[PDB]
């Protein structure tokens, strides 16, 4: 269909050098969830539509991706989510408000198995301390990955940083929550664990 040219100008967000306004943008005072790389934005509109007292901001650089999620949430009706296709980072920097959000997602980023490409896996110490200064207090950064050697690095980077707290009972994963869905790379209570880390740590006051 022409899903990013029906429903872009609706759902879109453009980049810009200035600060959104989240009441302007959404239209009212309400919670507000960032998810990183939505994909094709299954999980987003899902958590829109089970969530429509709050919003939902998304970002996601393939475009097919972002026209699939526009789709898909045209077809639910959803008015609680907008949607970016612009560099996460850059966001992050100049659009999102310090102190703004409730929860940020960041589900299956690129694994980047290869040693030799291990800098380019987005989770490192200054985009998870970029990602907390735009967590209100008590908010949650929610990670999940397929990859072992990438969980346990999100664990190791997240684990080094003041101000983040590890909801996860056994110092390191979290059980699935409601809020990300069962995926087909996840066998749920498989013998050998369910192949799917998830990380949640929340924002809490500094220490040191």
């Amino acid at each position: 269909e022409h899903a990013l040219e029906n429903y872009w100008p609706v759902m879109g967000v453009e980049f810009s050098e200035d600060m959104l306004d989240f009441p302007a943008l959404f239209g009212r005072e309400a919670p507000v969830t960032l998810e990183i790389g939505f994909g094709m934005g299954a999980s987003l509109v899902a958590m829109a539509k089970d969530r429509p007292e709050q919003d939902f901001l998304g970002i996601e650089v393939h475009s097919p991706g972002v026209g699939a999620c526009l789709a898909s949430a045209h077809e639910e009706g959803l008015s609680n989510l907008r949607v970016m296709c612009h560099d996460a980072v850059e966001v992050l920097h100049k659009m999102i408000p310090d102190n703004s959000l409730r929860m940020v997602q960041l589900f299956f980023p690129d694994p980047w198995h290869k040693a030799r490409h291990n800098k380019r896996r987005i989770v490192q110490v200054p985009f998870a301390e970029l990602v907390k200064s735009k967590l209100q207090l008590g908010g949650v950064f929610h990670m999940a990955t397929d990859w072992e050697p990438y969980a346990e690095h999100m664990l190791e980077v997240m684990s080094s940083i003041d101000g983040y707290k590890n909801l996860s009972e056994s110092n390191d994963y979290v059980p699935r929550p409601a809020s990300r869905p069962v995926t087909k790379f996840e066998q749920r209570g498989h013998r050998l664990g369910h192949g799917v880390w998830d990380l949640m740590f929340e924002r809490v006051k500094l220490e040191h």
